[PDB]
């Protein structure tokens, strides 16, 4: 059962056609559930130093601030995790036999001096966790290719690696490159993989967000885009991760 | 209706959805009916020169190895063309209210000198023809973006793509790459065009392509597989494209 930090799988669902078990829907669990590293699915880490160091403080800052969304949870009242960017907003959504989560939230901090270590140190580790996440994906992608890898795409990975530049950027190319082309097949990415190695001025000159902001009565609907390293602006759409 | 010459088109068929209009099926159509590049739907073709000189030569040569599978056609007895590789296998199914033409075989020709001027000239043409249709097609795509290509793939554009490196190598890293991966994204193609300047030892060493065969009394089937520039032996299948 235990896999290596990032490692993906390819599932064969006989219709056998491939499914991608990313396995995000486990790293959001276990850090809510702020799981230490000594005691997970998550082998050498020897790519990934100072891996438990930063799992257990980012898992510390996950549960501490889902504690509070619990302290008014019923005992009669799911596990079907979604995901908003760019402010790596957990989404849960309870049954009585919805709530949000804002991680890293990229978008609203002018409150430089005013955001205290108690929540800084645990964020910092946050994308730590995220960006040895993605590290941890590559790593497994090109050392183990596959004949579905064609049929595959960086699809589910683009709020990790939205909030991974984002951060970076409020507070890498091939996380750029990554999170612009959700789009990127399996295959491709790892041919293309080691050949990505090198601040754009017009993209930082107009920054990496752009909030269409809508109303009607009840209505008051935001919309973030992706500037992105070709330029398009991208929607930027909430991510549903399963069992 | 007229459009330059490798030009594509994004059709939205509300269900809004892209469909992409290659134009491959005209291509074949014109050649085939051995039209001259004079009357065609075929601007200034600067880009393209000896656009006219090369269109035609090979519409002689299409036209006049049809005449030979038209030699045997009916008055009382379909325009839905199939294309198989790495022959230019142009595949024909007619209804009486199927035949196969290989306008650029490739697997088959331990006749070197025996190849005279009249077929070897045509092919030269048809290779140029199909050469400039895909500068055609990158052009027109570098030069328009859309909202729409991250959805399109180079997946229709096969069969022109591996006769190009076939030809070529039985008798360029661009072309390979876009041979190899059919799956490429339109806009991800776009943002790397330019990128893409610079033999495998490896590759050539082994050669393009792999032919599995395999028999069953009535049966007798081949099965052509294309060494990448990954590596990866893709299985190349029959294209079918429609009006």
């Amino acid at each position: 059962e235990r896999r290596t930090f990032g490692s993906y799988k390819i599932e064969e669902i006989t219709i056998k056609i491939p499914i991608l078990d990313d396995g995000i829907f486990d790293l959001i669990n276990y850090l809510l559930n702020g799981t230490h590293f000594d005691k997970t699915h998550y082998f050498d880490y020897s790519h990934l130093p100072t891996l438990e160091r930063d799992f257990n403080t980012a898992s510390n800052y996950v549960s501490e601030n889902y504690s509070i969304i619990v302290e008014e949870i019923d005992l009669n009242k799911s596990e079907s995790i979604s995901l908003k960017s760019p402010d790596f907003t957990v989404v849960l959504e309870y049954f009585k036999k919805v709530r949000e989560l804002p991680l890293l939230p990229i978008m609203c901090r002018e409150s430089e001096d005013s955001i205290s270590e108690d929540i800084l140190e645990g964020e910092g580790a946050v994308i730590q966790v995220l960006k040895m996440f993605m590290k941890g994906f590559l790593v497994h992608l090109g050392e183990n290719p596959n004949s579905y890898d064609r049929q595959l795409t960086i699809e589910k990975y683009r709020p990790l690696l939205i909030s991974i530049i984002g951060y970076e950027f409020t507070v890498n190319h091939i996380y750029y490159q990554l999170a612009t082309f959700d789009n990127y097949p399996f295959d491709l990415l790892r041919f293309q993989l080691q050949s990505l190695i090198d601040i754009k001025e017009r993209i930082e000159k107009d920054g990496l967000f752009k909030v269409i902001t809508t109303t009607n009565a009840r209505g008051q609907y935001q919309s973030v885009l992706l500037r992105g390293i070709n330029g398009s602006e991208s929607y930027l759409n909430l991510k549903r991760y399963r069992k």
